[PDB]
């Protein structure tokens, strides 16, 4: 399974590195989309974009590198792509899952859970997990709010593939 990283800052101050294992063994098309958007190998991707919606005791959401507000994004497949499967469940903090706007509307937006979000099972495609840097995710969460608006600008300063 691929390992990728997000290096995250808040108002320019580094928070540290999140390492994510992508479950290509279960959701290969979804994992590949995220992997490629982390490396930037297609000329676009997550580098420089933000965590735009962060809600404590829920999740941290990112990946809208076109509109920076939860309305945008773009997949590597030329169109919104189908839900690959709903095998993996939102079991707890650190789960990596695809944001969407309903069935078969996967693009680039994603979220990292900070709690078991079981009510999203069967609605959002889970495709990875945090293996290092859950404390960084908790710091991101620390800058969220009930509305999800962040109290600092949370930026993916760098991202890429490790293995
Ligand atoms: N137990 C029930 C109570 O539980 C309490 C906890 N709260 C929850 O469980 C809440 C309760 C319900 N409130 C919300 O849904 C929050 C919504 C929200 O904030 N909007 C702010 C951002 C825009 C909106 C509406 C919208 C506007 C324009 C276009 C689409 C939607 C709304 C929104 O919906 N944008 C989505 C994220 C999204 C993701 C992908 C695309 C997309 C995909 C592909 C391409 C391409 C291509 C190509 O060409 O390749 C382009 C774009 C567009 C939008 C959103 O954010 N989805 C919400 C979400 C996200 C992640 C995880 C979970 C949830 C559910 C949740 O948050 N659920």
């Amino acid at each position: 399974n691929p390992l990728v990283y997000l290096d995250v800052d808040a108002n320019g101050k580094p928070l540290g590195r999140v390492v994510l294992e992508l479950k290509a063994d279960v959701v290969p098309k979804t994992a590949e989309n995220f992997r490629a958007l982390c490396t930037g190998e297609k000329g676009f991707g997550y580098k420089g974009s933000t965590f735009h919606r962060v809600i404590p005791s829920f999740m941290c959401q990112a990946g809208d590198f076109t509109n920076h507000n939860g309305t945008g994004g773009k997949s590597i497949y030329g169109s919104r792509f189908p839900d690959e499967n709903f095998t993996l469940k939102h079991v707890g903090p650190g789960v990596l899952s695809m944001a969407n706007a309903g069935p078969n509307t996967n693009g680039s937006q994603f979220f990292i859970c900070t709690i078991k979000t079981d009510w999203l099972d069967g609605k959002h495609v889970v495709f990875g997990h945090v293996i290092e840097g859950m404390d960084v995710v908790k710091k991101i969460e620390s800058f969220g709010s009930k509305s999800g608006r962040t109290s600092k600008k949370i930026v993916i300063t760098d991202c890429g593939q490790l293995s």
